[PDB]
């Protein structure tokens, strides 16, 4: 039946935020993307440091959290990893689910599932439900599945 959800996309830049909404269709962006009888509201939010303070706030309220990573940018993951944990500590995003991806999947030394399970600790995260994918947005790589476990948290 026909139903209305919203999604904040985080992460470090250069990540592919602003591609996999591109795909899937600056410091803020709205837009609206219909698929399976549901319409997603996406904020793409900057992830330059000088906009990390505004994370909790677009966080707030969303039905899921994508949490975007260049899986293949492994120089990155440390500071990957602590701004999630950092994001995921804030008390008034208790419970919204969350989903990792490992985008760039076709470049040569990209991460896979396990490495960044393992290496973003996302093992420690408590609270919540919690799901890992690596994709590619560049080859349309595991985009629908990821497009299906959003849909599913439609609620
Ligand atoms: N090889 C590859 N490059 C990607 C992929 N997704 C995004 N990019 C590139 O990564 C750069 C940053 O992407 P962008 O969407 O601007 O990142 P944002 O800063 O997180 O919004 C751009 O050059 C994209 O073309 C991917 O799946 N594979
Ligand atoms: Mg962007």
């Amino acid at each position: 039946s026909k139903e209305e959800m919203e999604l904040t996309l985080v992460g470090l830049q250069y990540s592919g935020k602003t591609t996999f909404v591109n795909v899937i269709a600056v410091g803020f962006n709205m837009r609206k993307v219909t698929k399976g009888n549901v319409t997603i509201k996406i904020w793409d939010i900057g992830g330059q440091p000088r906009f990390r303070s505004m994370w909790e706030r677009y966080c707030r309220g969303v039905n899921a959290i994508v949490y975007m990573i260049d899986a293949a940018d492994r120089e990155k993951i440390e500071a990957s990893r602590n701004e999630l944990h950092n994001l995921l500590d804030k008390p008034q995003l208790q419970g919204i689910p969350v989903l990792v991806l490992g985008n760039k999947r076709d470049l040569p030394n990209a991460l896979d599932e396990k490495q960044l399970i393992e290496k973003m600790n996302l093992s420690a995260i408590q609270d919540r439900e919690i799901c890992c994918y690596s994709i590619s947005c560049k080859e349309k790589d595991n985009i629908d599945i990821t497009l299906q476990w959003l849909i599913q948290h439609s609620k």
